[PDB]
């Protein structure tokens, strides 16, 4: 059973926005989506100090960059906390709302795309360079599904019958056409050198 949800509409403007705005500094969708995955490593590695059982889904916290030139899929994959069915429908629907408002508000009186991340709506920056996103996670306390969205007011989700990960997240980016630069081995080192050099959990960039 596929179930299908209609965006918030300041959601649905923002991702407008993200895809139709002219902006030629896309890059910044890889800080932002790493930045994702390091707050959900924080979030689990945190709950594990009190609680050692809530590592027993994997012991290994790292974030692992796939790209794949023959399905155009650049994929983020993450052991961090993972997200449950009410955080992918309601949970962070509900904090991006507020998020989107006061980035909207802040590019009116001058402050540029760049600066989503501050506004914790940095996921939708997946959309300056993907026609559509898939997102599979697994947290402790939930079953495994699978997010999706091709934008047009409307997003997917279902209980996902993939490869079993254990725990954490999977963003796989479909890039646009123009987009392909983003699965080339140089490039991806070069963005997370510049961005990402500080992040606390090992990043392997796989290669093809
Ligand atoms: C806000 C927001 C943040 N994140 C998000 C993405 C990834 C991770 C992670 N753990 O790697 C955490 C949070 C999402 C949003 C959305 O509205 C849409 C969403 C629910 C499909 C994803």
């Amino acid at each position: 059973e596929v179930e299908t949800f209609a965006f918030q509409a300041e959601i649905a403007q923002l991702m407008s926005l993200i895809i139709n705005t002219f902006y030629s500094n896309k890059e910044i969708f890889l800080r932002e989506l790493i930045s994702n995955s390091s707050d959900a490593l924080d979030k689990i590695r945190y709950e594990s100090l009190t609680d050692p059982s809530k590592l027993d889904s994997g012991k290994e916290l790292h974030i692992n960059l796939i790209p794949n030139k023959q399905d155009r899929t650049l994929t983020i994959v993450d052991t961090g906390i993972g997200m449950t069915k009410a955080d992918l429908i309601n949970n962070l629907g509900t904090i991006a709302k507020s998020g989107t408002k006061a980035f909207m508000e802040a590019l009116q009186a001058g402050a540029d795309i760049s600066m989503i991340g501050q506004f914790g709506v940095g996921f939708y920056s997946a959309y300056l360079v993907a026609e559509k996103v898939t997102v599979i996670t697994k947290h402790n306390d939930d079953e495994q599904y699978a997010w999706e969205s091709s934008a047009g007011g409307s997003f997917t989700v279902r209980t996902d019958t993939g490869e079993p990960m254990g725990r954490g997240t999977k963003v796989i980016l479909h890039l646009k056409e123009d987009q392909t630069e983003y699965l080339e081995e140089r490039r991806i080192k070069e963005i997370v050198k510049k961005h990402s050099q500080f992040i606390g959990y090992p990043i392997t960039l796989f290669v093809e």
